[PDB]
């Protein structure tokens, strides 16, 4: 009787993701008015929610809803690659947009110079090629097999398809693919949120007579509640067994799904971003 209550969810969130990162892509490239040096991420990170939202969360909600992964066993190292490879590129280009912030703010009078339109795009060709190193390479080639003889026969039958991995690769995937941005969002934007202060003080005393804290609040609320929890889980079940089950796991990985199509809602406020879509309508 229920059935039919978890496809209706699915397909929802898959069309709204499809139509959050389609609208952005589309509107970033008819209007030449919000095309600058610094949305060039932007452009990146909604490539990379479109291509999750059409490649994986499909399939994956197939496999979940008839129980059964009725797909050839080439296509399953190649969906787990496609996840793993979209999850690493979004998290990447989090941090380095959060680092273009800050060398904004911090230290004007040299940004200008500092970042030109050749520099974007090696450093994002540079954060694809390094998420796409941990992506491919590991997962095509047969290595991280689990050693114990559960999920053997997993490997070996077509008709089932599984998660298993070994300790190390889990936990070298998980520290270089979300404890290091997560350090460095948190000091950048520490940082910032002291010199905004600063500034606030300063005006104060010169003139007289937190929204500041409210949008970096918002932000790091969502990043953290949308992606923390899953790699809690996922270094600590691989460390010692029978720790957790498999329902809890799979529900933190779609739960962490969620983020991708939170980020266009969430990355674009400007009065241009508004009149580019007010233009469409
Ligand atoms: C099946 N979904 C996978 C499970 C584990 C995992 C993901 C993404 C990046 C990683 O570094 C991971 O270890 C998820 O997309």
């Amino acid at each position: 009787v229920w059935v039919v209550g978890m496809g209706i969810v699915m397909s929802l969130i898959v069309l709204a993701i499809v139509f959050g990162n389609v609208l952005v892509i589309t509107a970033i490239a008819k209007f030449e008015r919000l095309q600058t040096v610094t949305n060039y991420f932007i452009t990146s990170l909604a490539c990379a929610d479109l291509v999750m939202g059409l490649a994986v969360v499909p399939f994956g909600a197939a496999h979940i809803l008839t129980k059964t992964w009725t797909f050839g066993n080439f296509w399953c190292e190649f969906w787990t690659s496609i996840d793993v490879l979209c999850v690493t590129a979004s998290i990447e280009t989090l941090c380095v947009i959060a680092v273009d912030r800050y060398f904004a703010i911090t230290s004007p009078f040299k940004y200008q110079s500092l970042l030109t339109k050749n520099k974007a795009r090696v450093i994002i060709l540079m954060v694809w090629i390094v998420s796409g190193l941990t992506s491919f390479l590991p997962i095509q080639m047969h290595w991280y097999r689990a050693t114990h003889q559960e999920a053997i026969n997993c490997y070996a039958e077509e008709t089932c398809c599984d998660f298993f991995t070994n300790q190390a690769y889990a936990i070298a995937s998980s520290i270089v693919s979300f404890y290091v941005p997560l350090v460095i969002m948190v000091f950048v934007y520490s940082r910032v949120f002291q010199e905004a202060k600063r500034q606030l003080q300063k005006i104060d005393k010169s003139e007289g007579r937190h929204k500041a804290l409210k949008t970096l609040g918002i932000i790091m609320g969502t990043f953290t509640l949308c992606w923390l929890p899953f790699f809690i889980v996922n270094i600590v079940h691989v460390i010692q067994d029978n720790l957790i089950r498999k329902e809890v796991y799979i529900l933190l990985n779609w739960i962490g799904y969620v983020n991708s199509g939170f980020n266009p809602l969430i990355y674009c406020r400007s009065p241009d971003f508004r009149i580019a879509f007010q233009e469409l309508l």
